[PDB]
DNA sequence: CGGCAAT
DNA sequence: CGTAT
DNA sequence: GCCG
């Protein structure tokens, strides 16, 4: 199979759940303790059993298989035969990673904050609340819907919100779209937040509509925190309501395909791909556009599918897009 | 070994 | 530093 | 951690 994830279809559910859950543990570990680079390798590692069409059984499958070298190969091995990986249980029950990761699941805490709050003795949400005085405003309103964001999001949720959103925007800009993104136009029944793309058919008329989105939203009083946009939204939930995380974001219809692309994922496809335009095709992309440096122009796109000829890959739609 | 997406 | 895919 |  190919080296790089946009090379390969990758469905939302496939046939090496267990494995690849293991490796991502792993990858998990990697990013709290700053290794970017082993970070990356479990992360494509986890993928390519993601894009296999049939379940590992044996070791000698994995011959041949990009971005397994010893240490991948060991943890499947382990879990072939003895139903656990060692090093992944260690990692799981450790003081560090449960701790590092409950910090950095907090909307507005990374890594390196999580870091130095655990070499200060803080483990818990807490321990976070005793002082509140060295905590963010962004961090502030993290602890404060943590228990909701916590929770995860239905499609029905999306649908309710993405009608609360077209009318906001329908009202703020005549004939500006609202365009479900993320892990969700990946076909994902269920998340940690949900992403709208807006734009405009007329070039330039989506200039300054974010703040008139915002504006109309805080006046119907669904606004708990607030071109991109990072919300807290307040959805109405049966006899009460519940804190969803939204971001929204605005293009130019120019640069919409571009921003789509970007924007419907998955984090490890975008990086492939991304990796893969520059490496293979000596053309740099991003969330704005394709660029050739040597000629110094920028590719027009009118889709997704001109993006994907461009780069000589086999167009994937977003469901295999979940690497 | 240098690179690892991109703003 | 944080945020997004 | 894996790759060229
Ligand atoms: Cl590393
Ligand atoms: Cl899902
Ligand atoms: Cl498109
Ligand atoms: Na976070
Ligand atoms: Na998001
Ligand atoms: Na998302």
């Amino acid at each position: 199979m190919p080296a790089y994830a946009c090379q390969r279809p990758t469905p939302l559910t496939h046939h090496n759940t267990g494995l690849s859950e293991a490796l991502e543990i792993l990858a998990e570990a990697a990013g709290f303790e700053g290794s970017e680079g082993r970070l990356l390798t479990f992360c494509r590692a986890a993928s390519v059993l993601k894009a296999l069409p049939s379940p590992v059984t044996t070791l000698s499958q994995l011959q041949g298989l990009p971005h397994f070298g010893e240490h991948s190969s060991r943890v499947v091995q382990e879990l072939l035969e003895h139903g656990v990986c060692e090093e992944v249980e260690r990692v799981r029950r450790s003081e560090r990673y449960q701790t590092m990761k409950l910090f950095t699941q907090i909307f507005g805490v990374g890594v390196k904050t999580a870091d130095r709050w655990y070499r200060e003795g803080l483990r818990t949400l807490d321990d976070l609340r005793e002082q509140p005085q060295k905590l963010t405003q962004q961090q502030k309103a993290g602890l404060q819907h943590h228990q909701d964001l916590s929770t995860p999001v239905l499609r029905s949720d999306v649908d309710a919100l993405q009608q609360v959103v077209e009318e906001a925007v329908g009202q703020a800009l005549p004939g500006a779209t609202v365009t479900l993104t993320g892990g969700f136009r990946r076909g994902k029944l269920q998340g940690h937040d949900v992403d709208f793309l807006i734009t405009h058919p007329k070039e330039g008329q989506e200039a300054g509509l974010l703040p008139r989105v915002m504006c109309r939203l805080q006046d119907q009083g669904l606004i708990l925190y607030h071109e991109r946009s990072f919300c807290i939204f307040r959805l109405p939930q049966p006899g009460s309501w519940k804190a969803v995380r939204v971001d929204l974001v605005v293009a130019p219809v120019s640069q919409f395909p571009f921003a789509l692309l970007g924007w419907t994922g998955s984090k490890l496809f975008q990086r492939e791909l991304r990796r893969f335009s520059r490496k293979e095709k000596g053309l740099w992309l991003n969330s704005h556009g394709l660029f050739d440096p040597e000629q110094k122009t920028f590719f027009q796109a009118a889709s997704e599918e001109d993006i994907f000829r461009h780069l000589g890959l086999e167009y994937l739609p977003p469901e295999q897009r979940n690497a």
